[PDB]
């Protein structure tokens, strides 16, 4: 519930990419939509 949908929108500082867990981060599993991004994701 760090971001996301799953969160409210609590977007991250930094930009990081929010994964669908629901957690910020600045990996691939986070922002391609390969792993269902919620923001920030890294078209």
């Amino acid at each position: 519930e760090q971001c996301g949908r799953q969160a409210g929108g609590k977007l991250c500082p930094n930009n990081l990419c929010c994964s669908q867990w629901g957690w910020c981060g600045s990996t691939d599993e986070y922002c391609s939509p390969d792993h269902n991004c919620q923001s920030n994701c890294k078209d």
